[PDB]
């Protein structure tokens, strides 16, 4: 999948050239928020699994009809609850695996060449998905350079889901 | 284009785990190796041309023929002259990106995969570059934790062409 680094390199690559200073500089500058983001990394792996089932438990109270309806994509039984968190952990993973890597690569390999394409033949509603990140958004109590990292792609998850 | 951080990513990925505190802690000690993989990638893209010319005089003195001999592959003319200057530029821009990396994924991709499958029917001698590489190594100037990874990816292109 692609990075800034790996974009950076492919595009000098394409016209035979060296990276300019210019072009290097924005890679001298990223390293300030690439820190921010390893302890970003560090947190997302420290709490994820409680953020997720706390997260799941607000989605099951803002739509109680999840609960009890049908069964085919309703979490109407303990096994599909149980869904519902792994299905959240997934998106607080690959949150973290662009917090690494500085930019939208693996949200963009996940959700737009990936779940807007066979949700189709599924039916999960997106809205589902969109309070869950909102409530890992509003609660996960990080400071300042950490917060805007995964608050960069909390959001860029939550309109790709758009 | 594999990197040494898209290739922990895609693992951890494929395991449905984030990245572990000690998967983690190969990134992090990173940071003093991508400060002089940046200083070499402005070293080659300041002198390269330079070396590239230097190393390609070298190449004629040590194979006098290359320069006095029939025509196809040979430098022969000043037109074949300036194709190995070229040639030679091309490594040196090849190993700096491996250098701002982190890892051999950019000299793979163009040594392993594509030149050495695809100069059996072009016929040039792997030696007169593994004789320009090496004269780049042996008087590029640069030292410290620079000429490390500078002669590591130089070291890896001599290798690959073997
Ligand atoms: C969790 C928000 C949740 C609630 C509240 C609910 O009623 N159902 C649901 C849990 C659940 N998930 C599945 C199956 C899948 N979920 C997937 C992931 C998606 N994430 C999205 O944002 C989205 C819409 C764009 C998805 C489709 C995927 C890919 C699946 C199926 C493939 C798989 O992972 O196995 C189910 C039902 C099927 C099952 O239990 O496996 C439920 C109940
Ligand atoms: C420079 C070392 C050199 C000397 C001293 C010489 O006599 N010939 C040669 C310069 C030269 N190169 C080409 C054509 C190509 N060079 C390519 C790159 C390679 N890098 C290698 O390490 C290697 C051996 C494994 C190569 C073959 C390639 C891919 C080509 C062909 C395609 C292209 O880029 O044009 C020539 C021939 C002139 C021509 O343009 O075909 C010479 C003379």
């Amino acid at each position: 999948m692609k990075t800034p680094l790996t974009e950076a390199i492919a595009a000098a690559d394409l016209r035979g050239s060296y990276l300019s200073n210019t072009e290097l500089q924005a890679v001298f500058g990223r390293f300030n928020r690439a820190r921010a983001g390893l302890e970003a990394a560090r947190a997302f792996a420290n709490n994820g699994k409680k953020w997720a089932e706390a997260a799941a438990n607000h989605v099951y109270q803002k739509f109680p009809y999840t609960t009890q309806m049908q069964g085919p994509q309703y979490a109407s039984t303990p096994e599909g609850k149980a869904k519902c968190v792994r299905d959240i952990d997934h998106y607080l993973r690959t949150i973290s695996y662009c917090c690494v890597v500085g930019g939208t690569g693996p949200l963009d390999d996940y959700v737009v060449a990936g779940l807007k394409e066979f949700n189709s033949a599924l039916g999960l509603s997106p809205s589902w998905y969109i309070a869950a990140l909102e409530f890992v958004r509003d609660n996960h109590g990080l400071t300042g350079d950490v917060a805007g990292e995964a608050n960069t792609y909390i959001n860029y998850a939550i309109n790709a889901l758009s």
